[PDB]
């Protein structure tokens, strides 16, 4: 089942999660740093101090991508690391590292996807109220630019945030992710930031590096009723898509935020500035995907409360039937169904008008362990990404949506968030003790995908 002619299949890591050394060569202190390091954060008081010491060892990781013979890289800019004073002198230590692993990416043929944005939001910058002052979206125009000038000529293609829902809600709704706040107003004023601070992002691109790609990568898990006979389930199932998803999708696409989010956050949610929305609507030069699973949504009988995020719905994993929603991960909340990866990728298309779609993480995580052979037998890896990179041909070839790349969460197993090192997405497997890498079996199986340009 070959795949359109230059389909990108690529790899993707994050700053923070698998760098190691936050703090050398000029670095500041960013947000996660902060976290981690406190009590009550994360699962066995794992850090980012060392993770994949990939900062030591990028050479060695860009060459395990080589032999695997991965088309391209998507992979963060750590912004204490660029301005350590999060704002004004630059670290040239931190471009040296940069513009290295650019370099090299480029010399041996990788493509080089780099985020912007990936979580780590300098001290600095949140002493000074962080990504919930107003000038959040002045600091992030800065950072883009220092990037746009140093690495445009070399990357041609660029994401903003990451996963900006994460930054919002976890962040400051329910308090698990940095900085932990927990209002019941800062989720929606943060949200907000972020898209301005996308739009002052991408106008500065546009300005400057007038022959490249650019956008958001938002993540949203598809939706199923509880009980498909019953029109409030699947109203539940649709509105829970636009306060997961469209809640950024809609203004960058569409010029404001959905109907159901405005009827239900009233003025908790800002409105639009004018001169906002000429920065905001139509922003991303591309839809940028990030999709792990997907659940059943019943309805609900009670208003919904200030604490609410989701949209006054049940979020589940049985159906009314007894039906489950699919198998077991180490992750106890993402279940694999690939339905959801496919149904997902056409209600964007319909919903955005067919827009051309990088598919920015798919993956999975399991408990893997290197076997006596010394090879790393993830079966239940490969029968993930199977599944999925099978929905996504289902969706380009009959529905006719236009994805146009596809990358691995991760190419190495990482510092996965509040989680610790605690679960592995890696298509490589990493002892901490030592840092060897093992190319995990999936890995060499989605060498075979990459090579033959499909699933055989």
């Amino acid at each position: 089942k070959k795949f359109p002619e230059g389909f990108l299949w690529g790899v993707a890591t994050a700053s923070y999660q698998i760098e190691g050394s936050p703090l050398a060569d000029g670095a500041g202190m960013s947000i996660w740093h902060t976290f981690s390091h406190t009590p009550g954060n994360v699962k066995n008081g794992d850090t980012g101090d060392v993770a994949c010491d990939h900062y030591n060892r990028w050479k060695e990781d860009i060459e395990i991508i080589e032999k695997l013979g991965v088309k391209a890289y998507r992979f963060s800019i750590s912004w204490p690391r660029i301005l350590p004073e999060g704002t004004g002198r630059v670290n040239q230590k931190g471009l040296d590292f940069y513009n290295r692993i650019i370099d090299t990416l480029l010399e041996k043929g990788i493509t080089p996807f780099v985020t912007i944005f990936h979580w780590d939001l300098p001290f600095a910058l949140q002493l000074k109220g962080g990504l919930l002052n107003r000038e959040i979206a002045d600091w992030f125009a800065e950072y883009s630019r220092v990037l746009f000038e140093n690495f445009g000529d070399r990357v041609k293609n660029w994401i903003t945030f990451n996963e900006p829902l994460c930054s919002a809600i976890p962040g400051y709704g329910s308090g698990t992710f940095a900085p932990g706040r927990q209002s019941t107003s800062e989720p929606w004023t943060v949200g907000h930031n972020i898209l301005v601070a996308h739009g002052r992002a991408v106008k500065v691109f546009r300005e400057t590096v007038k022959d490249g790609k650019i956008g958001i990568v938002l993540n949203g898990d598809f939706t199923y009723p509880w009980d498909a006979a019953d029109p409030a389930d699947k109203e539940a199932a649709e509105r829970r898509l636009e306060f997961f998803t469209a809640w950024f999708a809609d203004p960058i696409y569409l010029g404001d935020y959905p109907a159901s989010m405005r009827k239900q956050l009233g003025d908790r949610l800002p409105t639009f500035t004018p001169e906002e929305r000429a920065l905001v609507h139509g922003s991303n030069d591309f839809y940028g995907m990030n999709h792990y699973t997907s659940n059943y949504i019943r309805h609900r009988s009670s208003p919904a409360s200030a604490d609410d995020t989701v949209g006054n719905v049940d979020v589940l994993f049985t159906n009314k039937q007894g039906n489950c929603i699919g198998p077991e991960t180490a992750m106890p909340w993402l279940r694999p169904c690939a339905a959801g990866f496919r149904d997902f990728l056409v209600w964007i298309s319909k919903r955005y008008g067919y827009p051309p779609i990088y598919v920015t993480e798919n993956g999975a995580a399991f408990d893997d362990v290197v076997s006596e052979d010394g090879r790393v037998h993830d079966q239940n890896r490969i029968d993930y990404l199977k599944a999925y990179i099978g929905a996504m041909v289902t969706a380009v070839e009959l529905d006719g949506v236009n994805v146009k790349g596809y990358f691995v969460w991760s190419l190495l197993d990482n510092f996965e968030w509040a989680e610790g090192y605690s679960k592995r997405f890696g298509i490589v497997y990493v002892d901490y003790s030592t840092q060897k890498r093992i190319v995990k079996d999936s890995g060499y199986w989605y060498s075979n995908v990459v090579k033959n340009n499909g699933l055989e």
